[PDB]
């Protein structure tokens, strides 16, 4: 048995602490009892639900054909969720129950699978941890800001990060103070330094996309995670790890093409050992909240994820969920439960190992094309170890119009972006992801630009075409 | 038809400041031939592990009743394949329904639901639209976030839905109660409250106007007209939270033999019988309607929609993009398939079946209140819509009224405890009371009630429960 998490209820917003259960909780205990005719509720009867069953056709472990193989023949199984429990295989969420209102924590069969998944991978190192359902990391992030932040509070964000996360914070009047990165992500020394001289109320938390970081394609090393966790403990702020790309971890990139087949993980044990430690895995104090999603693993349209953290903080999310999103789609949760239990933990691991193999190959093709096509006199690139994104860094100070552009790297970025489009390829300008913010009160007191690309969006031949056109655009702009 | 009023001045400063993604600057290139688009984050439909989803649904015109077993001639299989080429027309193929998409909603679903909205409500200004929600719970949270800043005031029914007040409380939005009688908001007292209003006007009125939770009241056409006039006069919005709209029923009669003759049979009779919505009256575009499938299909869809003027709906979409993102593509693709397989004609058949089922449940409940509750100390308004009935009691006739210091809440508590002892549980009316004051505040009762539902238990158990409730009132009042 592990220690208890620290009491962090002092990091909740005043508004989150004041949230209450329904005044009709005070009759729920009679909802079970026979002898009592319960007329005090509002539940419709499952008798009219016009869904006798739902089915899906899904692929079959171990996905020996690759996870993208046609779903047919031996690679097709039909899962069925009937309305009535008696008509179902074991451990299903029958539609009479999954299509009824229920507990906002989530349906028990789904929570059990996703909790086992979480513990097998992350070995959460305090006793009083839990999982609750979300309708994806988008909602879970909105709900995080509502649970831990009042208007005028500060959070720390990666100095280049996800535009939607900043928009969500902006909408709630929460200041996003940027944390300095290098090509490998957050620099722990500058985060420590920032905190050591912090003026005014401390930030409530750090928001990190620590695996396959959007837009940098960086992943924090186990060593940087340890140091950042120590800073969160020393200055007493939470870490919110928004981790939709956790299972897009890949084999380390090598230029030696011949070495690549040999590098693949060979079984479930090698796979689990290869995964970078999560902040939850490090979280002896219970100050980590993890946002997990099926979006990049199964499909975005599930609108289903979960949140990992200490019981007493997750309870405040459940109160908010009751009067905001209520619960995920019963169809998504019943079908996800059916797929995961049909595959089993073994099959889901096979799926995640297939996902690793496919992304590893996409990344090798992307970075081989960067190495080949992009002029090195004015460019650099960090091969990603995780995620769907790659970046190309350019020394804007080498652009032959840099003086004529008033030494403004963003005018070089705009020129390269326009030239790329003229050459027939589009990447996302890095400056579009820049986070800006000041604490209240504010704290006291660059020639390189980059572009974000994805290797997950298009067929791999069109990827190579694209990046050749991007190399040309950089050669045209820099006169090479 | 005319343009709606410009009501952008009623948006919260926070809502007005919301922006689109900086990555809209490149979406136009996303389709274009000749551009290799690497600027996005869309994972690949090739890997979505769902080749097909199907559902077994009942078959119009639901002649055996909407709860008839879904088997034989009363079983249709709808199928949504991953690939468009594999589907019947007008489906949302899983390659698209399980992909990120417009937060407005998937086009085939929006088209059906907009057709339905106009067919029933005949929206009387040009620039109206519909957007998707994940139910009226979310749409209400989003309404507060779109039209209210902390310390703003909204008007609510004196007795209303606990989750709606909890949502407003979490946002620091004051809920000022509007006086009701057994038929709902009393317009004359709302006009008076507004005529005397000091300080910033309330942003809107929140009304569960059909099958009101918990009163079981439904505003008459006449009251809706009077309330609409007040909303236009003082320039506030009306938010009609209307999950129970299609639980409208035939008017109650004691005369069992009269019931079948006055029941709607036909589509034309059905559309004529429905109470006008506030959107049907909304010549100015100051109404937002929260619509849901929860009480019509099933709560677990987590799918509804919002009706209102385009420029206000665009602000809900900005919010939705960074809050719920979109409904489940399974929910949206399956609802689109069911609704299009039934068609508008089958959907009306379904809503006419729902009307008949609820009409009968209400008839059984009200016949049992009439039979078993002592008339000496009680009254009841038979609902014309919704899932709730109420029993009103004169607490001042309780033999312990003096012993209770003339506190009706002590009579309520005693009747509640006695009901539980006799084996029947209803919800005390006082639990639904709304309290609030504006900033600054506006300048400066013997009846109690209980909420029951006739929609939760089999009708034989309902009559069991109400006879026990009758015994409980008889014991407490000494009759
Ligand atoms: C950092 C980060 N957090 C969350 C998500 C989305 O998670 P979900 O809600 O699906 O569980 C992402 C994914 N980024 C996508 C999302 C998107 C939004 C609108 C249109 C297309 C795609 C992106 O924009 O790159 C994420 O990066
Ligand atoms: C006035 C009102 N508005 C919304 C809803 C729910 O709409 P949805 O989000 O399903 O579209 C209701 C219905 N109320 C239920 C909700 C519930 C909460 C907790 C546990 C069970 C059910 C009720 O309790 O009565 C509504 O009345
Ligand atoms: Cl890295
Ligand atoms: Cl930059
Ligand atoms: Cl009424
Ligand atoms: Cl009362």
């Amino acid at each position: 048995t592990k220690p208890q998490a620290k009491d962090l209820t002092h990091l909740l917003s005043n508004e989150s602490k004041a949230r209450q259960t329904s005044p009709l909780k005070g009759i729920f205990k009679y909802y079970k009892q026979p002898g009592i005719t319960f007329l005090g509720g509002g539940l419709p009867l499952s008798d009219y639900f016009p869904f006798e069953k739902v089915t899906a056709d899904i692929p079959t472990p171990s996905f020996s054909g690759g996870i993208g193989a046609p779903i047919e023949g031996e690679n097709k199984t039909t899962i069925e969720v009937f309305k009535k429990a008696a008509d179902n295989v074991p451990d299903q969420i029958e539609l009479a129950r999954s299509l009824q209102y229920g507990s906002t924590f989530g349906l028990p069969e789904f929570l059990q699978f996703i909790k086992e998944h979480t513990d097998m991978v992350h070995k959460v190192p305090y006793e009083n941890w839990d999982v609750i359902v979300s309708v994806g990391n988008t909602e879970a992030w909105d709900s995080t800001l509502r649970t831990f932040c009042s208007k005028g509070d500060t959070i720390l964000v990666e100095e280049y990060t996800f535009s939607s996360a900043l928009e969500s914070a902006n909408g709630q009047g929460v200041n996003t103070v940027p944390v300095t990165m290098d090509e490998f992500g957050i620099i722990p020394e500058k985060l420590e330094e920032l905190m050591s001289r912090w003026v005014g109320n401390k930030p409530k938390f750090l928001y990190t996309i620590c695996t396959g970081q959007n837009p940098t394609g960086s992943s924090l090393s186990a060593e940087r995670r340890k140091q950042i966790y120590d800073i969160a403990c020393k200055y007493d702020f939470l870490i919110i790890e928004d981790e939709p790309y956790y299972f897009l971890q890949m084999e380390t990139y090598t230029k030696d093409k011949a070495a690549r087949e040999g590098k693949a993980v060979h079984d479930h044990d090698e796979f689990l050992k290869a995964l970078v430690p999560s902040f939850i895995s490090l979280d002896v104090e219970g100050r980590v909240v993890r946002l997990d999603s099926f979006s990049k693993v199964l499909a975005p349209g599930l609108r289903l994820g979960w949140i990992v953290g200490q019981k007493d903080l997750l309870e405040r999310y459940v109160r908010l969920h009751e009067v905001s999103v209520q619960n995920p789609s019963g169809f998504s949760e019943a079908l996800a439960n059916a797929l995961l239990r049909k595959w089993g933990h073994s099959g889901y691991l096979d799926w995640l190992i297939g996902l690793r193999a496919e992304y590893t190959h996409k990344r090798d093709v992307a970075i081989d094309a960067l190495d080949q096509f992009v002029p090195k006199e004015v460019s650099s690139f960090n091969p990603p170890v995780a995620g769907m994104f790659f970046t190309v860094t350019l020394d804007a100070s080498k652009h032959p119009k840099y003086k004529e552009f008033l030494e403004d790297p963003l005018k070089v970025e705009a020129a390269v972006h326009e030239q790329a489009i003229k050459q027939g390829c589009l990447l996302a300008p890095g400056s579009w992801f820049k986070a800006e913010g000041q604490s209240s009160p504010p704290q006291k007191n660059k020639t390189h630009i980059f572009f974000r690309g994805t290797y997950a969006a298009v067929p791999l031949d069109q990827l190579v075409v694209g990046l050749e056109k991007f190399g040309k655009a950089v050669r045209a702009e820099f006169g090479l």
